[PDB]
């Protein structure tokens, strides 16, 4: 009888995080040409920690 | 009725900063063959600040 706001049924059986990891691993695999090495190093470590 | 020293009308609508940032990003992406890495690093950090 009651309306309900339900999640996707893909968030529930957690596989969204695999797409997230795919994206983050890709961004690790790139280079940051515009920016120095220390900045990229900081960011890529920050996402390896995830 | 009065003379006036008007600006360009491409400056009033801030677009010249795009020319500037494009030039700065080019200069950052280039290497400094003749010079060390600490100088390049300092310059490129100073360019990212802006």
């Amino acid at each position: 009888g009651v309306l309900n706001q339900v999640l996707n049924d893909n968030i529930r059986n957690g596989h969204v995080v695999n797409q997230l990891m795919e994206a983050l691993m890709q961004l690790s695999r790139q280079q940051f040409p515009t920016m120095p090495v220390d900045y990229k190093r900081s960011i890529q470590r920050g996402i390896l920690l995830l």
